């Protein structure tokens, strides 16, 4: 019940207590482990107030005031508050306490040795989808910073009955356009070609071409969404070169600067926060490895490999190991030149070593899920491909949610 | 109870209802999952005659005589034998399908498209470890098969009492030397430190080199374990060398031809085979990438880093990442070139998929290990990246042991 991971580089060991606070399950049994499936699995007033209260007493724990007098007064009115409406509304520290919570347990993430270093944005007091826009636009502006890029968080009214949510449609506030092609081809971001024609539907006038910026499908208050652009200006992207080939600039790709998630939710103390955009910095190889080079996405292994005259004929050159290499130079060397903040997976894997012996440290564990925290290339070659690590669900949290086209009651 | 398995590179979905057979346990809860530690976790007569009857009742259900009048009396032939001794014998054909479908079972094996092209060695008649040494020498011999490498498995007698017991302690049958220094760097292979100073111990007399062979300590019948020099030419080595850079052969490296696991324990049927040394062909991979270049392995990413002129001040660079390709080219083209069977990661992992569909199709499923079967390089360009997997137990199966020198109750 107190449970040991070993690093089989360094031979550290680590033990964890945190896990005995967890709550959720993982979808593993004892005769199945099901750590490799990317996605596994009305909330009632009963259900509400344990909800609360485990909340409230990490909270004020956490602030050295457990059982204190506020600590009981405010278990009492949030329980006063849950007889009376069926649900309650977080203080404003509660909500940036909530957030930073929900990262730092975030056991997909190996950027979070950052995690308390994030700016909450509380947008309870929206609306409308303008408002929501508005609430966007400030919330990019503020993140980007110039190239100096800073973790930030935007939070849209909770869920209540259930018909009336706020979500944002796009995957990310930032994030390039997928359209077929006669052919059967894709131009832009195969990724999003069911969206970029959501889009169409509700009234997009599209550019039809590679790198075209989504616009924003935002829904208030359970109502139908509304297309807004964000204006250019906003939108910081770092056109990709690289530091010997310069038939790379004939390559003419670019990427975004600003991972957004839009698409996620997040739960506090039982609330549910449908709409909910976060962003932090990229890493290099989500985009080097699998936003260029995954065989559903921009896939272009090909063209690369073609340009450096590689002997393609064969699986075994390793031409595609070779041309892979290359493309994630060239990703790090643009955003680095250019001042606009990015991580290689080299740094962020050890970082997020040191992020564990903190945790296991200050916390007794650290929730990690190694088919995610290994970066997609050079596995080996980076710490945490040599480190155990327990995976567990803790909370707050970020979850999965339907995409709302799935759910939302239409209305035309 | 009908589990899916998804591709999220081609949209392919597989069911799983093999894991029902699955007997063993996992590790993981449904509150933890322990997919990424290393190592998860006398025999009665009672116990014993469930696993034989299991063991039985899918060996002739295999042959499409399930239940018919043999299978009833090599039944009752078995109870009967486990009544008089409380063990019992595997017929040659029972043991030459227990151990291909050990292999077939393994999870962590991305090689098992080959699973039932496999040479079944009886060695049960064994008694001393003479005779080890001559049976693992043609083991060697007809494995390694002049470059066109053969699976092969060699079955020492089965435990009895316990203090009894067959065991190579060799991790594998051919494996360099590791020695220290003065100065408290290393030689040869840092993993085999220990073990090569058994050796000494013992009374080896060792050339103090690279990449110098260790020799076979061989336990048999539970008796004190004795040394012994395989022939230099049933040990096939490949020297590496690279297709474009000349100063490669210059790094002096080489490795031998025949990946044999000597360690581990098959069970079949509830019997236990404490020494049966297995053997197929290496994936690049596992040179390359994890011999040459894991920090506590050869770790020469330094040098060929150097040779190639890369930039080495910065982490972001990627020249670790470089220098990798570059190795992984030069031990695929250098076996090759010789002959000497290697599988690429890409064809191997292309070979695991095709193997997937088989097994799920024509048995149900196939236990698979993420963690272990996607390789330790360029991850996310291989298909086996993009496939959920569902890892479970079945037998009959391989499993990890200790090592003798720390059970075995020594005499001096
Ligand atoms: C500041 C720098 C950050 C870095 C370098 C980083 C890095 C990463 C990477 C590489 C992934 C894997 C994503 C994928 O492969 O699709 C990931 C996942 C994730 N990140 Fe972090 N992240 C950062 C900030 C944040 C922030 C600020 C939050 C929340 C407020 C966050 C929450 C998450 C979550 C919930 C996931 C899991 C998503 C999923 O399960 O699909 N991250 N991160
Ligand atoms: C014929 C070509 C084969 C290939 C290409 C292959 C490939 C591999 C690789 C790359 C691994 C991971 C090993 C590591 O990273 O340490 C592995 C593991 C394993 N292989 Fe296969 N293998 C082959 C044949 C066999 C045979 C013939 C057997 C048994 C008779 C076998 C049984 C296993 C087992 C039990 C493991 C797991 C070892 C562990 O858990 O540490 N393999 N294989
Ligand atoms: N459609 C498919 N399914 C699919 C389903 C779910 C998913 C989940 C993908 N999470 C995207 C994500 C999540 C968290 C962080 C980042 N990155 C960052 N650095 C940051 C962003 N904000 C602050 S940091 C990116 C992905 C794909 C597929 C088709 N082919 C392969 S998957
Ligand atoms: N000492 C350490 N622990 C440690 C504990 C256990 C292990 C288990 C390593 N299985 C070695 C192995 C197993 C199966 C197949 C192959 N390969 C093949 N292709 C074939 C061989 N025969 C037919 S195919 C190699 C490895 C390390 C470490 C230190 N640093 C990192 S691990
Ligand atoms: C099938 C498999 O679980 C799927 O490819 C996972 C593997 N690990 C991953 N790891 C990260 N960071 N991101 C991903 O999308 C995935 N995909
Ligand atoms: C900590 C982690 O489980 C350990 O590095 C595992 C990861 N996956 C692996 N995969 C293979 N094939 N071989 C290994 O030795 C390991 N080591
Ligand atoms: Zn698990």
């Amino acid at each position: 019940r107190f449970l040991k991971v070993k690093n089989w580089e360094t031979d550290v060991v680590l033990t964890d207590t945190l896990h005995l606070k967890s709550t959720l399950e993982t979808g593993c049994t004892e005769h199945i482990c099901m750590g490799s499936i990317m996605l596994p699995s009305v909330a009632t007033k009963d259900q509400l107030f344990p909800l609360a209260k485990e909340f409230l007493d990490q909270y004020y724990s956490s602030i050295k005031r457990f059982g204190s007098k506020a600590h009981m007064d405010r278990l009492e009115e949030v329980n006063k508050e849950i007889e009376s409406t069926s649900t309650y509304q977080l203080k404003d520290t509660e909500l940036i306490y909530g957030a930073k919570h929900a990262w730092r347990n975030a056991s997909r993430c190996v950027g979070r040795i950052q995690w308390s270093k994030l700016q909450v944005f509380d947008a309870r007091d929206c609306t409308t989808a303008h408002g929501m826009f508005n609430y966007i636009c400030n919330h990019v502006k503020y993140a980007t910073n110039k190239g100096n890029l800073r973790s930030a968080i935007t939070i849209f009214p909770q869920r209540t009955d259930g018909k009336h949510d706020f979500r944002v449609w796009n995957s990310q506030l930032i994030r390039y356009a997928g359209y077929k092609q006669p052919d059967g081809s894709t131009l832009g971001d195969p990724a999003n070609v069911q969206f970029t024609e959501i889009c169409i539907q509700q009234g997009w006038k599209a550019p039809r071409g590679r790198f075209d910026v989504l616009p924003l499908l935002l829904q208030a208050n359970g109502n139908d969404p509304e297309l807004f652009q964000i204006p250019p200006e906003l939108v910081l992207e770092v056109p990709i070169r690289h530091p010997k080939f310069d038939w790379f600039k004939d390559l003419g790709l670019k990427w975004y600067g600003l991972p957004a998630v839009s698409n996620m939710l997040l739960e506090i103390g039982g609330l549910e926060f449908s709409a909910c955009p976060f962003s932090g910095w990229y890493m290099g190889t989500e985009i080097g490895v699998r936003d260029y080079c995954d065989n559903s996405r921009y896939n272009i292994l090909e063209e690369v490999a073609k340009k450096m005259d590689l002997d393609m004929r064969k699986t075994s050159s390793l031409w595609k190991d070779q041309a892979l290499v290359e493309i994630n130079i060239a990703v790090l060397y643009s955003f680095q030149s250019d001042k606009v903040t990015i991580v290689d997976h080299h740094s962020a894997t050890e970082s997020f070593i040191k992020h564990m012996e903190n945790e296991y440290r200050c916390r007794g564990g650290c929730p990690a899920d190694w088919v995610w925290i290994v970066p997609p290339m050079s596995g080996s070659i980076t710490p945490v491909f040599h480190q155990e690590m327990l995976n567990y669900r803790l909370t707050p949290s970020f979850e999965y949610q339907p995409d709302p086209w799935n759910t939302h009651v239409w209305k035309g």
